[PDB]
C-alpha cells in the first residue's frame, strides 16, 4: 500500500515489513512520560503520522485525534477546553467529549443536525511505569503486556527513561538496535572504558541458521519477539585483523552485559543486563511519520524498598542517563541517520548486501511481517 | 487538469472549483495600489502562477510577461529600460514594446530574422479607486465592473486599503471570508470591544437552504456572486452553551455590522457595513500560486468631496487600518494557514464534514464552478 | 530515463544531451586541486550524482564509491583507514582495498562468506597541472588528453585556478560559456574598462549558418569540440540601436581577446587569449547532480622558468583572480542561475526561441549528443 509494488515483489519473505513505513496499527506505543502532562494541560504529538491531543482530566488520560471533523484544522492551534469534559474547536466552535469524541455541542449553531450524530476519533491511553502509552488502533485494545518486552511491567521494576525525536524511519532504528555486529560503533564509548565493560568488536557465528535466533510467538500474554543467540554459540572478536595483522582490540573489562538481546512487536528492544549487571535497557523506536521516530529509552532496575528506588533515581541522573543513554546511545542516533539516504527511496531493501550476523535482523523482519496487528497507511492519516 | 481525476469524480456538485488550484483565467485581479508604482519604475509580481512586469509610462500602466521569449529568464533580474517605450532583456538584449509585446529590436544582432516576428505576452491593466487590476486572460477584456463587487466603482466611494502575501491557497481565504460561523474566531478582537460592535459568536441559519443565500447570476454588468442571508429568517447566537450552560458570550455593542455578506467571482468578498455602520469592506483573495494569495483588503466609504476624503483618510490611518484590517483580520490569516494541511493533497474537499452555516459556501462553489471564465492550468504557466 | 519522451521526441538532433541531466559517463572530470588532498587524509565529493571518497596513499590518489555494500552508509561519516591499503566501514567494519575495492576483511566476522566475494566500485584518478581528474566511468580509461582542451596539458602552460559549487544544471553553464551573444552581460565589467578589452555588444552573423562553427572530431588524442567562428565573418555591434537611436555602445579597446572560443566534451570551455593576450582560460562545468555543478576555473600562462611562474602567481592573486575569475565571471554565474526556472521541468528545451548566434549552442548540443561516451542515469547512482 505504502511502497511501489515493484520493490515489494522483490522482498517476498518480509514484504509487509518493507510496506510498514508509517509503523504497525493496532499496537500500544509510548509517546511521553507521566510527569510531562498535568491536569487540564493538553499536549499535542504525532504518532503513526496522525496528529493527537492528550489531556489529563481527574487524573485519567484521554486521547482525541487533533483534526476537527469540520475543516480538518488541528484543535491544538488554539485550545478551548470550555468545560472539564470537552474541547471546543477554536474555528466554528464544534465541541467534542474527551471521553468518546462525540460531537456534543456547536456554539455557532446550537440546533445543528450534526450535534450528537458525529464522533471525533479517540485512542485508548494507559499509564504504566511512569510512561504514557497510546493504542494507535481500532476498537477494544489488548493488554499493554502483549506490546511490552518481558519484565518491563514486573511489580518491583523501577523504570527511568529519556525521550527525543530522531530524524530516521523507525525501522532503521530497530535494525540498528537488534544488530549483533553494530557494537563495532560503540568500541570507543566512555561507558565501555569507565564502566569497564566486556565488549567484543563482533562475533564469528556458530551452528546452523536456526541457532542464531529464538522466535517467541509462544508467550502466554501474546508477545511476538526474536532473541539474538549469535553468542550462545559464536566466537567473540576481540582482535580485529586486516591481512592477518591486528589493527583493533575490543574491550576486555570484567563486567558482562548484553547476555540477552531481544526485539518485540511493535518495535521495542530489550538488552539484559545493561548498562550494568543490575539492570535492563528497554528502548522503543516509535513511528512519528515516515522520516521520524521517538527514541523512547528506559532503564529498569528491580527495587524492593523506597530507599532503593531513591538510590536508583540518583544513580540514573548522575551516572546512567549521561554515560549510557547519551554517551553510549548517541552513536546509535548517528548510525540510524547514516542509513536514511540508502532506504529513503525504498530501494535500500533490495540493494543491501546482508552477511551472517544479520540472520537476527531477517527473523525480526519475518516476525514483524506475519505477527503485526495491521499496516498503517496514508489512508489512516488522511481518509 | 490540476487535480487527480479520482478526486474530481467525488465532488460532482462543484468539480471545476476543486480544479481551480491556480484560480480562474479571464478575470480582472487587483495586484497592487496605484501609489506603489512610480513612472518608469517597473514592478515584478506573480499572478495565477505567471511572473509579470508592470510599468507606468506617461502615467499609463502596461503589463508584459516577465519571461524572455529567447532563454526564458525573468527580465526583472536586471531591468534595462533604454527607451520609454521598450524594455531590453539583460541577457542578449531582445527589446520588447510595452504597448503590444512586439520584439522591435535586438542590440546583439540587429539583422535577426526574429525582429518584428515575435510577441511577448501582454495583459490589459487598469487603475480604479487607486487599485491596479490586471486582466490575466486572453482576448478583449470585459468591463472591470463585471469582476468587482456592487458599489466598489460608485462615483462617491472612497477606497483605502492594504495588501500582503499569505501562504494559503486562495480558495481557503475565500471560504474563511464567506463563513458566517467563523466570526467565532474574532470574539476577543480589539475592534469588537473598542468599536462597540454587535458581533455574535455565530450567525446560525433558519429554514431550507434555497433561501439561506441569494445567487446573483442575473446582474446587469455580468457580475456573479452569492449573498448570505442565513438569518433575516435565521438567528444570531450571543449565548454559547455546552451541555445547556453558557460557557461564552458574544459582543454587546450598539453598532449593527456584517448585515449582508456576499462573495463575487473571481474571489472578492463584500461586508456591508464593516467595520463601522458608514463603510463597507471589499477584500480579494488573489491567487499567486497553488500555495499563496494576495490578501487585497479595502475599506469603502461614500465621500461628497476631498474634505470628506481627507477626513476618511486620517480615520483610516489612525484607527481602521490598525484596529480592523490588522487587529480584526490578523485572526483570519492564521485561520487560513490552519486549513492548509487538510486541503494540501486536494483530499480535504472529499473528507470535509459541512454543517448548515456552510450552505452559502456550497452555493459559492457551485456559482464559481458554473460562471468562471476559465481554469488556469500549469499549461498556461509553462507548456 | 531522466526526461519524458513527449520532450525528447521534440528535440530530435540533441535528445541524448537533453537526457544527460546528470552529465556524461565515461569521461574524466576535474573535482579539486592536488594541494587540497594530503597523504592519508581522505575527502568526500559528489560527481555525476555519485558520492565518492578520494585518498592519497604513497603520493598516488585512489577513489572508492562513498557507499558501503552492506547497509549503504557513506564511509566518510566516520573515516577508519586502519592500514595504508584499506578503509574500514565505521558501522560493521567491512574492510575494502583502495586499489580494487575488494572486500578483503570484516572485523566483526573474519569468517564471513562475503570476504573476497564483493567489490566496492572504484574509479581511476589522475593529477595534471595541480588539478585532480576522476574517470567517472566503467572499464579502463582513455588518456586524460581526450577530455581536456588543446594546450591545457602543454609542458610550459602554468595552470592557476579556483573551484566553487554553483546551483544550476551543468548544461546551462556550458551554453552560457559558449553563447556568442551572451557577451552583452559583460558590457559594464571592470576587467573590460580597466584592461581596455575590445568587447562588442555582439555580432551580426556573416552569411552561411554552416560556417558559424568548426566541429573537431579528427584530433590526435580523440578530443571532441566546437569552435565559435561568428567573429570570422561577423560584423561587431559597437552601436546598439532601438528604433535606429543609439542607446548603448560596446567597449572600444586595444586588447583583442577571445580570438578562439571552443567547447569540448565533456563540458570544458577554452577562451584564447583571455583575460590578457599572453593567457588562456579553461573552465569546466562539472555535474554534481541535476541542480548543481563545479565551476572549475583555470588560467593558463606559458611560463619558461621560475621567476615567470612566481610573477604569474603574483599577478593571478593580485589582479586576474579578483578582476577576471571573480569580477568578470560572477555575471556568468547569475546568468546560469537565471535560466534554472525555464529548464527545471525540462520544458525550456522545447519552449526556448533560438536566434542566429545560438547556432554555436546547437552545434555543441549535436557534438555532445554524437560523441559523449555514456548518459549518466539514476540507475548508475541508485541501482
Ligand atoms: C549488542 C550489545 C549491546 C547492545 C545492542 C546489541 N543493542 C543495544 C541497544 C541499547 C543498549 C545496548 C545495546
Ligand atoms: C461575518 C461577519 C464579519 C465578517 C465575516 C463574516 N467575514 C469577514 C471578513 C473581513 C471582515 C469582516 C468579516
Ligand atoms: S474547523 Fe473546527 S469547527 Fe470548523
Ligand atoms: S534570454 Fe532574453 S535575450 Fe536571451
Ligand atoms: S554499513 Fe558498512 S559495514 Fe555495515
Ligand atoms: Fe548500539
Ligand atoms: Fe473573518
Ligand atoms: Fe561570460
Ligand atoms: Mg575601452
Amino acid at each position: 500500500a505504502n511502497v511501489d509494488e515493484a520493490i515489494l515483489k522483490r522482498v517476498k519473505g518480509w514484504a509487509p515489513y518493507v510496506d510498514a513505513k508509517l509503523g504497525f496499527r493496532n499496537h500500544w506505543y509510548p509517546v511521553m512520560f507521566s510527569k510531562e502532562i498535568n491536569e487540564g494541560e493538553p499536549k499535542t504529538l504525532k504518532l503513526l503520522g496522525e496528529n493527537l491531543l492528550v489531556n489529563r482530566i481527574d487524573g485519567k488520560l484521554y486521547c482525541l485525534k487533533d483534526r476537527c471533523l469540520h475543516r480538518g484544522v488541528q484543535l491544538s492551534v488554539k485550545v478551548e477546553c470550555k468545560t472539564k469534559s470537552t474541547i471546543t474547536c477554536w474555528y466554528h466552535a464544534w465541541t467534542y467529549r474527551w471521553e468518546d469524541g462525540v460531537l456534543c455541542d456547536i456554539l455557532t449553531n446550537p440546533t445543528s443536525a450534526q450535534i450528537g450524530r458525529q464522533k471525533l476519533k479517540t485512542y485508548p491511553v494507559q499509564e504504566a511505569k511512569g510512561c504514557v502509552f497510546i493504542y494507535l488502533g481500532d476498537g477494544d485494545p489488548p493488554p499493554l503486556a502483549r506490546d511490552t518486552p518481558p519484565n518491563f511491567l514486573d511489580d518491583d521494576m523501577e523504570i527511568l527513561g529519556k525521550n527525543q525525536i530522531i530524524k530516521s524511519n523507525w525501522r532503521l532504528a530497530v535494525e540498528n538496535g537488534f544488530d549483533p555486529s553494530h557494537i563495532y560503533i560503540h568500541k570507543d564509548s566512555i561507558l565501555v572504558k569507565d564502566n569497564d565493560l566486556a565488549l567484543p568488536l563482533g562475533f564469528a557465528p556458530g551452528g546452523d541458521r536456526k541457532q542464531q535466533t529464538r522466535v517467541v510467538d509462544d508467550d502466554v500474554v501474546g508477545r511476538k519477539g526474536v532473541y539474538d543467540l549469535i553468542g550462545e554459540h559464536g566466537v567473540p572478536v576481540f582482535e580485529g585483523t586486516i591481512g592477518g595483522e591486528v589493527v583493533r582490540e575490543g574491550a576486555y573489562g570484567e563486567k558482562i552485559v548484553a547476555n540477552d538481546i531481544s526485539i518485540w512487536l511493535p518495535g521495542v528492544l530489550k538488552v539484559n543486563p545493561f548498562p550494568n549487571p543490575d539492570m535492563m535497557q528497554f528502548e522503543w523506536y516509535v513511528p512519528i511519520d515516515e522520516n521520524t521516530h521517538y527514541y523512547f529509552q528506559t532503564l529498569g532496575k528491580p527495587c524492593a524498598n523506597d530507599e532503593e528506588r531513591k538510590k536508583y533515581e540518583q544513580e540514573f541522573e548522575s551516572k546512567w542517563k549521561p554515560m549510557a543513554l547519551e554517551g553510549f546511545n548517541n552513536d546509535d542516533i548517528w548510525a540510524r541517520e547514516a542509513m536514511v539516504d540508502f532506504y529513503a527511496d525504498d530501494k535500500g531493501w533490495v540493494n543491501e548486501i546482508l552477511f551472517e550476523s544479520d540472520e537476527a535482523i531477517v527473523a525480526w523482519r519475518k516476525l514483524a511481517s506475519e505477527h503485526n496487528q495491521g499496516i498503517q497507511t496514508q489512508a489512516h492519516v488522511s481518509g
